[PDB]
């Protein structure tokens, strides 16, 4: 067991072992505030974030042991993996922290914003990162530029997926982004799948493309107005899906939108681009390109290769149907705290 020490970093008290030095603060990751820090042992540039009262409630106790389960399982370079995770705590009773430390990537997409072979190398990084994800039936549901996260030889690593809550009968307390947000979970209309994500790509690449945000809407009804002059009001074999009454109500209500040209819509893109943006920005939650057959298209033809771009191990998350006290929440990521073992160190 590592020696700790204690400083005041802006309201609050971190406490973390004596390997990791001058700790920076950098604003607020998911659930809580991440510091920049040095890691002694490894010489290297780390994050260290500490979740803000990880057991406070049943929804924080069981989205602390939800990320802490999601991290120790990712490994693959363009998904953040977990270095480390701790506590102060020497016992049970007296556990109340969490930190969890993953590398410190420079960046994240929006400081970023291009040439058209950088988006190549990018998205191609986002969805080969997706692809492992999807493969074990796990969804990000916000994917959007602030968790791209990117260093300077434009390496990406893919953050905060698995969080933004599945339905809406759960609260998991996870604050999404409206512009890159998929039609049918935004407005739970359809049923959805995977591709809730390849939407969101979809919205990042062309913004890559054009320095504009695509659908910058100012509410769920400007957003989907937004959506449907670039995409056409839905056809009658969409509308035959959808399940609500309400929302196949107002569809067809509005006044109706042709689909447009991407072509006139994308001028000076890369023709490649164009049609992959077509592929991927379609109402349709069963017609979408999956994150594998986007890797297959002709715009990614000097990225891609078939046997580099593995899928995941079985992820177990049948902990998400449970209802479960606070404290046996609590005892389950204690459990995954202590059985933490850290990437192995090469030389
Ligand atoms: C350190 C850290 C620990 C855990 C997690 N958890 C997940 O990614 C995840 C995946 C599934 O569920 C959760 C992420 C991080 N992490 C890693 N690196 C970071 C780098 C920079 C920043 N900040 C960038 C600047 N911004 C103003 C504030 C956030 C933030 C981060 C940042 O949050």
């Amino acid at each position: 067991r590592p020696t700790f020490y204690r400083q005041e970093l802006n309201k609050t008290i971190w406490e973390v072992p004596e390997r990791y030095q001058n700790l920076s603060p950098v604003g607020s990751g998911a659930y809580g505030s991440v510091c920049a820090a040095f890691d002694t042992k490894t010489g290297l540039r780390v994050a260290v974030k500490k979740l803000s009262r990880p057991f406070q409630s049943i929804i924080h106790a069981k989205r602390t042991y939800r990320e802490l389960r999601l991290l120790k399982h990712m490994k693959h370079e363009n998904v953040i993996g977990l270095l480390d995770v701790f506590t102060p705590a020497r016992s049970l009773e007296e556990f109340n922290d969490v930190y969890l430390v993953t590398h410190l990537m420079g960046a994240d997409l929006n400081n970023i914003v291009l040439t058209d072979d950088h988006v190549q190398f990018l998205i191609y990084q986002i969805l080969r990162g997706l692809k492992y994800i999807h493969s074990a039936d796990i969804i990000h549901r916000d994917l959007k530029p602030s968790n791209l996260a990117v260093n300077e030889d434009c390496e990406l690593k893919i953050l905060d997926f698995g969080l933004a809550r599945h339905t809406d009968d759960e609260m998991t307390g996870y604050v999404a982004t409206r512009w890159y947000r998929a039609p049918e979970i935004m407005l739970n209309w359809m049923h959805y799948n995977q591709t809730v994500d390849i939407w969101s790509v979809g919205c990042i690449m062309a913004e890559l493309l054009t320095g504009r945000t695509l659908f910058p809407g100012t509410d769920h009804i400007d957003q989907l107005k937004l959506i449907l002059r670039l995409v056409g009001t839905p056809g009658a074999e969409l509308l035959k899906k959808i399940s609500s009454e309400s929302a196949r109500n107002y569809i067809q209500s509005l006044t109706q939108m042709p689909k447009m040209n991407f072509a006139n819509v994308f001028i000076g893109a890369n023709p490649l681009a164009v049609d992959l943006l077509e592929k991927m920005l379609v109402l349709d939650s069963d017609k979408r390109i999956t994150a594998a057959q986007a890797l297959a298209h002709a715009y990614f033809a000097q990225y891609h290769d078939p046997d580099d771009e593995p899928v995941a191990d079985p992820y177990d998350q049948s902990f998400e149907s449970r209802d479960l006290l606070i404290d046996e929440w609590k005892s389950l990521t204690y459990d995954e705290v202590i059985s933490f073992v850290p990437p192995p160190l090469d030389q």
